[PDB]
C-alpha cells in the first residue's frame, strides 16, 4: 500500500479510459482516497463512485480560476489534506503549425498550461501548512522532440510550458518539502486505423505503444515515498521513442 | 560576411540596451538588412537608422495578429524576402508561483509563446516560397533549470513553452529547409551571489547572445535545427 | 509484493553501508531472491546470509570476464534465471584533471564502465532466452554537471560512459523485452554544508532514496521504460 | 577572419575526406595556424603543407603520454602558445554488445575518451598561462541516442564518456578562462544509411565542413561565453 492513508487530486480522470482515471484506479489500488475533477459533476461522481468507497468527484474548468479554488476548498473540508496532485488535464488538437488559430492557441493552452499553473496556485497552501506534498505534471514527448506524433505545435508548446513551470515550481517550493515533478508520456493508446502509425511503431524500441497503465504506474512511482528524493525530474514513459 | 546579402526580421529590437539592438548592429556588421520590428514606430524607425542605410523600422504588437500581417507584408513588399527571423521580443516578471494572476500570465505568455507562434505563422510562407531560411527563438536558462534567476515561474513556462514550439517547427519545416532553433541565455547584462555559480566568472552580454544568433542565422549551421544553445557561461552544465 | 518470485544480481553490494546493500534489502523485502556479486566471497556470503533465505553472495572483479563468467554460470545453475541486474559496481577518486594518472583512469574506468558492459554482456544471453529482463546501470550526477561533487573528471567521463553504454543497449534489446535504464544520483550518504546550500529539498540523499529509485525500474512499474536516465538528487540538478 | 592570430592544434586531421582536415582548412582560412597531429608524421606534414604556409605536422598516438606531451612540447616551442585544441580523433567499430572483446573496447576508448584526456592535459597548463583557451571535443550523436548509426556500444559509451569528460574540465577550469565544449555530428558523409536518413527533418546527410563550421564557432570569441555546452550538428535525427 505505497499511498496508505494518502489523499490524491486528479484532474481530467472522469472519462473511462483515459491516464486519469487508470492513475485514479491504481491510486486507490495502493491505498490512497482520490479526488476527481473534470468538467462533469456527474461523470466526475460516477467515476469516483467507481473506484471504491471514501472518494469524491467535484467540477471544475481548470482554467476557471474561482471553480478551482471552490473545489480544493470541498475537497480540503472533507479530507482535512491533499497529500498528491496529479495534474493530469489536458486536450491535444492534430493541426499544423499555420493551421493553428487563436482559439486553437487557447484552449490547448488553457487546459494543460493555465490549468496546472491553477489547480497548483490552489493546492499549494494546504501543502505548504501540511509540511509537504508531492505535484505530479503531466507533458508529453511531444514537448521535448518536437511532436511528429498526433498533437500539434500548440500541444507540443504547452506541453513543454508545463515543464518549465512544474521546474520552476519545484525550486520555489523545495524547501516547504513540495515536491514537483513532471512525466513525459510517449504514444500512449487511448480513446492505430492508419498508415501511420507503423513508422511511428518503427521508432519505438521496446516495439508497443504504451498504455494508460503505465503512465499511472511512474505517476504511482512520483507520488508515493519510493520518490522521496526526486524534485525538478522529468520522467520518460515513453518505450524508447526517445532516448536523450 | 556572414550574412551578406541576408534579410533578417528582429523583434523588440528597438531598444538601445537590448539584446535585439545588439543582434541587428551585428547582423547588419555581418551584412544583413535588418527589419526590427518593435511596440514603438518612431523608436523602431530610429533604430534601424542607426543601424546603417538600408534597413527598417516598422511597428508592431508581436501578440497581435493583424499588426503582425501588416508589418511583415510591409518588409516583404520592399525586401522581396525574409532570411532570417529573430523572436527576441519577450518580457519578464519577478514574481513567484502563488502572484502570478491572469493577466501576469497572459501578458508574459503573450510576448514570448504567442508573438514566437504569430511572428513565426507570419513568415514562414514566405519562408517555403523562397526555399528556406532560418529562424531563432530566445528561451532562457530560466526554461531549463527551473527559474531563480529573476523572472518568474510564468516566465519560465513561456521561455520552456517556446522551445517545444521551435522544436515542433523544426520538425514540421524541416523539408522545407526552414531550420529553427532556440538560445538559451544565462543572466545577460543579487548578481554578486548569481556571479558566484558561473564558471566563467562574469555576467552574459547582449554581444554575446548576438553572436550566437549569428551563428544560427548563418549558414555556419546549415546542419542544424531544432537545436537549443546555450548562452549562459556555464551557469548550467547538463 | 513488487519483486515476487524474481531474481536479482546486484553488483558491489557487500558492504554495510552501501547503495548495493541498500537495493538487496529493499528488493528482498519486496520478494525478490537476491544474489550478491563483489570482489570478497566471504564478505558477500555474509551479506547475502544477511539478507534472509535463499540469496547468494559470489566473488567476482566486474572487470574480470573470467570471473563474471564463473559467477553469473553459478547464478544461473541455482536459480534458472536473472530477471534484474543492478549495475552497482564503481569506484570514486577525487583527484583534479592534470592529476589523473594511466593507472587512475584504468581503475576508475574499469569498476563502472568495462564492469557494466562485461556483467552485462554475461547477463544478456539468459535474459533474452527467458523472454526479457531489467538491467538498471549507476551513473552519477557528475556525469551531467561536469562534476563538482567528489569524483574527480575521470569518475564523470567513467559514469558518462555508462550512460551512453546503457542507452545503446536499450536499443539494441528493446525487441527482446531487455529494459535498460540509468540512475544519476546526486550527492548520497555512503563541505557538505556547501553543496547542502544548493539542494532544494535540503538534505543529502540516502542509500535508500537510490534503491527506491532500483526498485522502481527493476519492477514492472517500469515496463515501458528503457533509455531512461533516471535523476535521484533533491533538486540539485534541474534540467 | 574569426580566427585571426589564433594557433589551433587538431588530432586526427592528416586524412584528405575527415572531419579533422576539414575542420583545418577552414581555420586556415580563417586566419588561424594549424598543428594537426596524427599517427603518421609524413601524413601530418603533407596534410599541414596542404593547409598553406606556417601550419605544422607531428605525429602522435594520442593514447601514448609520452609521445603527446613531446609533440605539443614542439608545437609550444615553435609557436609559443596553443589558443585552441579540437580533440577530433576517434575510431569506431560497427560491432554490437555480446561482439564487443576487451580489444575492441581498449581501442575505441583509448582513441576518443584517453586521447582526449591525454591531449587536453598536456595542453591545458599553456593555457592557463596564456590567460586562456577554447577546448572542442567530438562526441557524437550515439553517445546521445544509443547509437543505431555506425558504432557500436562501445562508440556510444565512448562518446558519452567524452561529453562527461568534457564537461567536468569546463567546471575545473572556467577560472582559467578555458573554455570547453562538446560537438555532437549525427550521420556525416546502403539500406541503413537511406533508412537513418528518412528520420533527417533536413532529408540529407551531414557533411564535414558542417561539422568544421560548428568547430569554428566553439574555437571563435563567437562563443566566448559558452562553455560546457554539447553542440548537436546532426540535421534535426535527434530533436531533444
Amino acid at each position: 500500500m505505497l499511498l496508505q492513508g494518502k489523499v490524491a487530486l486528479i484532474t481530467g480522470a472522469a472519462s473511462e479510459r483515459g491516464i486519469g482515471r487508470a492513475t485514479a484506479e491504481i491510486f486507490a489500488q495502493q491505498g490512497a482516497k482520490v479526488i476527481i475533477v473534470d468538467l462533469d459533476l456527474a461523470q466526475s461522481q460516477n467515476a469516483a463512485k467507481a473506484l471504491g468507497e471514501g472518494h469524491m468527484g467535484l467540477a471544475a474548468n481548470v482554467a476557471n480560476e474561482e471553480q478551482v479554488k471552490a473545489a480544493v476548498e470541498q475537497a480540503l473540508q472533507h479530507y482535512g489534506k491533499i497529500d498528491i496532485l496529479i495534474n493530469n488535464a489536458g486536450i491535444t488538437q492534430p493541426i499544423k503549425t499555420l493551421d493553428i488559430q487563436r482559439s486553437d492557441y487557447d484552449r490547448v493552452l488553457d487546459v494543460s498550461l493555465r490549468g496546472t499553473l491553477i489547480m497548483s496556485q490552489a493546492v499549494i497552501p494546504s501543502m505548504k501548512a501540511n509540511g509537504g506534498g508531492s505535484i505530479v505534471c503531466l507533458s508529453s514527448v511531444s514537448a521535448q522532440r518536437g511532436g511528429g506524433i498526433f498533437g500539434g505545435p500548440h500541444y507540443s508548446a504547452a506541453k513543454a510550458g508545463v515543464l518549465g513551470l512544474a521546474k520552476a515550481m519545484a525550486r520555489e517550493f523545495g524547501g516547504d518539502q513540495i515536491r514537483v515533478n513532471s512525466l513525459t508520456p510517449g504514444l500512449i493508446q487511448t480513446d492505430m486505423n492508419d498508415d501511420r502509425r507503423h513508422d511511428i511503431l518503427a521508432g519505438i524500441p521496446l516495439g508497443r505503444l504504451g498504455k494508460a497503465q503505465d503512465v499511472a504506474n511512474a505517476a504511482l512511482f512520483l507520488a508515493s515515498d519510493l520518490s522521496a528524493y526526486l524534485t525538478g525530474v522529468t520522467l520518460d514513459v515513453n518505450g524508447g521513442m526517445l532516448i536523450h
